[PDB]
This record gives structure tokens, sequence and C-alpha cells, in this order.
């Protein structure tokens, strides 16, 4: 069984699943302080029970939101938003790039612990549990960041709850990640090697696949065009096209790696974590949401000769063999 | 006006009584009480000390505390509504942003933290009601240009509201200097802000020159002090070496200057810690058990001893916050 914001399901009821989403992108305890950051907290839910049911009318029946708790993750939203939008959520626990202190001063023991309760307990006191733990690194990998990976490889083992990543591809930063991975003698069949898509060395994709390592080609939609004086919408996107990003699927697939790949959006319906209204920066380049994946890409992979099979495969059963914990 | 907002609500200041400006119940991050009670044992653990540690405060004479703790040191309002309830001590709740600022306010402009300050101090904090009576900001010795702009909105929220603001400073780099300059350009009036851990420093022409400007000057960290202790990096960084009657003794300098009425004297106590490493709270209940009581039944006892007039001590334990709390436009 995986766990949901609304309690445990089978892996038959996950179907079309979104490994890599967002509701909110903010920081801890923000939109509990500041909700009119988003108008409201009412119109970020509404607006996010609106995208959800978009997504889910174009297949979409389970997202995973990796917020964690510094990505300011409020799982009563979840709970609220997925009962109102019959769209499964999983949550997770783990860190991303911005720890407050009483985080940052904390040993991988401590880290272990926090991740652990998260994941066999509960997140706060609401007793959903975690489905997935989310790590970031830059670069090259800081020593807090290694400690997140460690204690991340560590409430995997002791869970079988899998470990997703953020990294900068454009770095190879996924080659750091499995190092400490594998020392800490964490099988790479239960870890998605983040933001994949961010880069063209199909090399560097190939040479994880290849070594058990799931590939999150998961920011296909934030490939922008036509920004290059925003100093903002170009630095955060991008100029490389959503069709190259897309095209890394078949590359993989032609590999013989079409059970390692995992495809999302990283979509929202609110950030605070960023410039004030980019929210509306993001909206504006893709329209679709959460179900670009499902009306641009699978279309786009199907007309570049696809089958159907293979598709469901990717978007269906390996996201269903990711997320039920195994050991 | 002549009411200030507590977690329970308004109070007349003649209510206020002996306060002690600069405290917390708990040290913390953003969200961390809620995500991980457990450790401090339980939240029901760290309920339990604030209340023992209060009431031992209050029958030693504490009528009221200043909770300074902002946003990103974790403030838990609810938290203080319950244990300020259950000791029956006044808490003065604060608005602001400290050190650990995250992104979501690190991008802000001044005029979005302007916003974020008011909403505390004049609609409530998060969906509690309980409005923020105190504006605490904190800055390195050298400004940064964030914490530039969280002085000017914490400057533009006291002067719409009249509630004061309180500083962190790096005393031994002078840092109120740079903060008043700051506070000033804005328009605030000095007798609005107190400049805090004040005495950390022992540059007696620093701390009279700022009182003669008007500013409240914050002797607030007065039992910090790793003496003893020096085998402890950790003690030594967070308390410094200087003795507690040390830092005391700058009280009684104060007001042999003339600026009795410039002073306030707290502890800068807490009943919990997660922003500082691993069993610190211990460390701290070693070096001093009387915690909060501290002032009241050790620095209030030295400084008569010294030869303070009753009245003086009087006058900075009570008038002194009571004018410096009170709203005033
Ligand atoms: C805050 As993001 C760019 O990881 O969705
Ligand atoms: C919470 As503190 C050590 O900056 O007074
Ligand atoms: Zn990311
Ligand atoms: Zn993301
Ligand atoms: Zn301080
Ligand atoms: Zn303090």
């Amino acid at each position: 069984r995986i766990n949901t914001v609304r309690g445990p399901i089978t892996i038959s009821e996950a179907g079309f699943t979104l490994t890599h989403e967002h509701i909110c992108g903010s920081s801890a305890g923000f939109l509990r302080a500041w909700p009119e950051f988003f108008g409201s907290r009412k119109a970020l839910a509404e607006k996010a029970v609106r995208g959800l049911r978009r997504a889910r009318a174009a297949g979409v029946r389970t997202i995973v939101d990796v917020s964690t708790f510094d990505l300011g993750r409020d799982v009563s939203l979840l709970a609220e938003v997925s009962r109102a939008a019959d769209v499964h959520i999983v949550a997770a626990t783990g860190l991303w790039l911005d720890p407050p202190l009483s985080m940052r001063l904390r040993s991988v023991e401590e880290l272990t612990q926090f991740f652990l309760r998260e994941i066999q307990y509960g997140i706060e006191d609401t007793g959903i549990r975690a489905g997935i733990i989310k790590v970031a690194t830059t670069g090259k990998v800081t020593p807090f960041q290694e400690l997140v990976l460690r204690a991340a490889a560590r409430a995997s083992l002791a869970t079988g709850v899998p470990v997703t990543t953020h990294t900068a591809a454009s770095q190879r930063g996924g080659e750091q990640q499995a190092a400490i991975f594998e020392s800490e003698g964490l099988s790479p069949s239960r870890v998605c090697i983040g933001h994949s898509d961010e880069t063209d060395d199909l090399s560097y994709l190939t040479a994880l696949a290849a070594r058990g390592y799931l590939i999150g080609l998961d920011r296909i939609p934030h490939s922008a065009i036509g920004l290059e004086d925003n100093a903002s919408a170009s630095a955060f996107m991008g100029i490389r096209s959503w069709q190259t990003r897309a095209l890394l699927i078949k590359a993989l697939i032609d590999q013989g790696y079409m059970k390692q790949i995992l495809v999302s959006n990283d979509w929202l319906f609110g950030i605070s974590s960023y410039v004030t209204n980019f929210m509306d920066v993001m909206d504006s380049v893709n329209p679709d949401g959460m179900a670009f994946i499902p009306l641009r890409v699978i279309p786009f992979l199907r007309e570049k000769g696809i089958p159907q099979e293979t598709l469901a495969g990717i978007t269906v059963t390996n996201p269903a063999r990711f997320l039920s914990p195994t050991l």
C-alpha cells in the first residue's frame, strides 16, 4: 500500500501518476502566517482544486507533492484539495534547499529521526504519513546536503519508501548523489534522479539508468521562450524548447530503459519562494499547468511512434513500482 | 494607546507591572515546533516547563514578559497564549524578522514586509487573532541590504501603529549606530526603539551616546556567562565569558551617567531551544537555574547592595517598560 493524504491506497488505485509536483511552493510556516500573499488560503485552495480537476480530466489519478518542510508543505491543504478534486496526493518528507537554522544544525542521526517520524508516525499532528523522501543538492554536495542525503537513505532503508532528488543536471549532479546513496547501501531502484531534463547530455542520463536509477524528466514545461531580457524567467527558465526536452524520453526508451523513466511537470498553484507574481509568469508560459504532460507530451511521443503500452508503462507502471514501499 | 496587546488580549499599562522586555518561551524556527515537537521531548513537556518557569518568575515579582520571538524564530503564539494563561503572566508577542528569514521572506520588498508586520500588529498573527505589541529586528554588525529593508519596514510599521521596535545587535561591533541611522532616516523617534543586547560590550561611550539620543538601551542578557565552561566552545560562543556581575555593572554605569530612564533589563532566557546545538538548554539551565527569575532574585539585590535607590530600580523595571510598550504616535 501507498500512503496518501487521505490514507493508504492499493497500488492499482494510483493509476496515471505525476511523480514530481507541488500544490504550493513556499517556506515553513509561511502559508499560515501570510495567506494573503496568495490572495487568500481559500483562493489558493480553489485554484488548486480546479487545476487538479483539469489534470484528472486529462487522465491523471495521483500526484506526488514533493514539497518538504522547508518548501512550506501544508499537508492539511493537500488533504483538503485532494478530497475536493478526487485526486490522490502523496506527501513528502526530506529537506530542500532552504532549511531553517533548527534543521541546519542537526546531525545525520537527528535528521534521520525527523524523516522517520514523518513517514512512520505522521506529519505534524495530522496523522498523514509521507510516501516519499525529497532531497536537493547544489552542484557539488555541501556538507549539510550530504547529511540530508544520508539521512534520506537511512529512512528509506528502514521504511522502503523511495527517495527523489533535485539536482543541477548541467553540473551532472546526480553522479555525486548516487555515490552518496550507494555508500549507504541504498538500491538505485529506490532513487529518482530528478530535473534530469535540464541537460542535453544523454550519456550522463543513460549511465545512471544503466546503474538502475530512475530518471526524472520532470520540468518539461519549464522550457519557456521569448524571455531572455527577463532577470527572473531566464535563469529560472531557459531557452531550450519543450519538445527537445520531451525527446529525451524517446531517447531513453530507445536505449531500452523505458522502465527507468518518470515524467512530470514540476508545477504548482502558488509560489512565494521566488519573485512576487512569478506564478503569473509561469501560468502564462504553461497555461496547461499539470495537464501539460498528458495533453502535450504524451500525444507528442505518440506521434513520434511510441506505442500506447510504453506510454502506459511510463505513466502508470513505473510510478507504482517506484512508490510501493520495497526493501 | 494607553493599552498594550498581549496574547490574552489588550491590557492597560498599569497592569503590566514588573516587565522583562527581552525573553522567549522557545527559540526555534518557523514551523519547527509543530513539525518536530519531540525535539523538545513533547509540546506538552515544553509547555509545562515554561509554565513552571514563568510561575517562579511571577513568585519573584515578574508580571509581564515580552516574547521577542519572530516568525523566523519559530514563534508559536498559541503556545504563548497557553502558557501565559496557565502561569497568569502577561506575554507580549512580537512581529518583525530575526536572522533566519526563509526565501519567502528574503525575496520580499520593503513594502511587502511593511504589510506583513502591519498584519501581525493590526489584524493578528496567523489565524489566532492575537496581535503583536512589539516589532523585533536583527542585524549583523554591518547591516545587509535585506536587513536594511527589514529595519525600514519596521520603522514604517511603528510609525503607523505606535508600537515599539526592539533590536538584536553585535554590541562589540557597535551595531546600534548603523541601526539608529536607518531608523532616523525613516523619521522614527529614538524613544520608540530599544537597541538590544547592549550588555555585550563594556564600551560606555557607545552606550551613553545612544542613550543621550533618546534610545532605550537593552541590557538584556545578564545571566549569560560561560565562566567555568570555557572548555565548551558552543557555550562560550553563545554566552561569552564576561561575568553576570560585569553585565549588571553596566546598569549602574548608565544610572550614574544620568540615563536611568533609558535602561531596559532582561534575561534573554527561554524554556526550549532548537536554534542552537543539541541539548544546549541543559547547559543554560546549569549556568542559570533561576531562569527568568534571575533579574529579580539576583540582579536587583546586587544593584541595591551597590547603593542604587529602590525607586530607581522600580523605575527601570516598571516605568521604563510601560513607557516603551505603550503605543505612541
Ligand atoms: C520551488 As521549485 C522551482 O523546485 O518548484
Ligand atoms: C534567540 As537570541 C540567542 O538571538 O536572543
Ligand atoms: Zn526542484
Ligand atoms: Zn519541484
Ligand atoms: Zn538576540
Ligand atoms: Zn533573544
